[PDB]
């Protein structure tokens, strides 16, 4: 957040989401690349959730003299996931998942000076996916997926100190000399910071598709190109379209040893004019039959000026640092747990009449349970 999320699995969390289009140790990855369906030879289920605990802080002084300070403006969150994939044939398979690829939340007191650009911003999203895949031969697979997205938005803004700003401007102008001018300033200054200035509530569905190609040099090495379509969501509440952006991703996975694999990816996102990319690299330690270990790093760059930035929507250049571990109870069942630390960069924000600074980070903790059907 983002507002884009990667938290589709706890195993992925532990590898900082690196080459997620090319690994297939559990069912979570089919949501990332429907072509991976052909790596599964038996019905496979997975479920869990990621707990996100952000710490995002705003600082600054308004030209009115009011503090623009705001501690801890991003609340914690639970992001659940469920996945299922199952072969139909030696060539065909299918899968289904419930995920969220998008969400954000910021809240300021309704008494905050910068209220007109920072009150309450709440977007929750749920992706429903059905996928199919076709294996052409030993090397090549293709996957196609259909997405139903449910989105719940809540916005409120407030006057903040706007009326104090207007009072300032009026008093400064020649009109500050007149009696009508003073009165008009006083009327503006007298507007409560907590005056509700805006309010939106909406819940809507949108639809999209996604596709993927898998190339396997052999059972230890593979590469993938994936594409997620944009999804548009028209809230008839009150325009008013919310645009979930395209994503392209290239992934690679190298099992360079019975005990070691690496996995990396480049992912690209453009929207609207303003794009972003993410690179990620990680390694997996297949210690033994019971224990697997997991570590990764990532970096995301969306170079957005500063007068295009929002305090209500934090989007900085960020780093991920992750470790994880999978314990398998047997050849059928396992549990993943992931941890990640997410670090933003202190950034300047010039929005409306205000100048802020913003710095954020987050701790992530995830657990998934995996189960494959038809012993063993
Ligand atoms: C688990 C997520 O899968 C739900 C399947 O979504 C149902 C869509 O219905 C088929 C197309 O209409
Ligand atoms: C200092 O921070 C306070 C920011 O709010 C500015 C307005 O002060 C209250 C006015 O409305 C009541
Ligand atoms: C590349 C072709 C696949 C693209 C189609 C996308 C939607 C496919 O979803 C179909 C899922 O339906 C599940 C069928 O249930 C299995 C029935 O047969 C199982 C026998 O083993
Ligand atoms: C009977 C005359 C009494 C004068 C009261 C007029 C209204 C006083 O409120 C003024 C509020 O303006 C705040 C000043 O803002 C800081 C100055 O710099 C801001 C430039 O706009
Ligand atoms: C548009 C192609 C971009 C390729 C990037 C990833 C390729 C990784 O595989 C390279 C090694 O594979 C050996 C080549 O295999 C023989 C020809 O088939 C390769 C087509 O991908
Ligand atoms: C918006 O349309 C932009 C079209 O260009 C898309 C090309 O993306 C190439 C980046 O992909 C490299 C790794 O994903």
């Amino acid at each position: 957040a983002g507002f884009q999320l990667n938290e589709f699995s706890s195993s992925g969390l532990g590898r900082a989401y690196s080459g997620e289009g090319a690994i297939a140790d559990d069912a979570g990855n089919v949501s990332r690349n429907p072509a991976l369906i052909t790596m599964f030879d038996r019905p496979t289920f997975s479920a869990g959730a990621v707990y996100i605990d952000p710490d995002v802080n705003i600082s600054g002084t308004s030209p009115s003299g009011r503090s623009l300070k705001a501690d801890n403006i991003a609340p914690t969150a639970w992001v659940p996931n469920m996945h299922f994939v199952a072969p139909i044939n030696d060539q065909f398979g299918w899968g289904a998942s419930i995920t969220s690829n998008y969400g954000l939340a910021t809240e300021f007191n309704d008494t905050y000076a910068g209220g007109s650009v920072g009150g309450t911003t709440d977007l929750e999203t749920m992706n429903l996916n059905l996928s199919g895949a076709y294996r052409l031969n030993n090397a090549w697979s293709f996957g196609l997926g259909f997405n139903a997205v449910y989105a719940r938005a809540k916005i409120e803004r407030f006057a903040g100190d706007l009326g104090q700003l207007v009072a300032g401007q009026i008093m400064q102008s020649p009109a500050g000399q007149t009696q009508q001018g003073q009165a008009l300033a006083a009327t503006a200054n007298g507007i409560d910071s907590n005056t509700k200035t805006a309010h939106l509530n909406g819940n809507q569905w949108g639809f999209g598709w996604n596709a993927g190609i898998l190339y396997e040099l052999d059972k230890n090495n593979r590469y993938a190109l994936t594409y997620r379509s944009e999804v548009k969501i028209d809230f008839k509440g009150n325009y008013l379209t919310l645009n979930l952006p395209e994503m392209w991703e290239v992934s690679g996975y190298n099992r360079v040893d019975p005990q070691w694999a690496i996995h990396y990816s480049l992912a690209y996102t453009s929207w609207s004019f303003k794009d972003a990319y993410r690179i990620a690299l990680g390694t997996t330690y297949y210690y033994d039959d019971n224990w697997t270990f997991r570590t990764g790093i990532a970096f995301r760059d969306s170079p957005v000026p500063a007068q295009n930035r929002s305090i209500s929507i934090p989007d900085q250049d960020r780093f991920w640092l992750s470790a994880g571990t999978t314990y398998a109870f047997n050849k059928d069942a396992s549990v993943d747990v992931g941890v990640s630390y997410m670090h933003g960069q202190s950034v300047k924000i010039n929005e409306g009449p205000y100048q802020f600074e913003s710095e954020g980070k987050a701790w992530l903790f995830g657990t998934n349970f995996n189960y494959a059907f038809h012993h063993h």
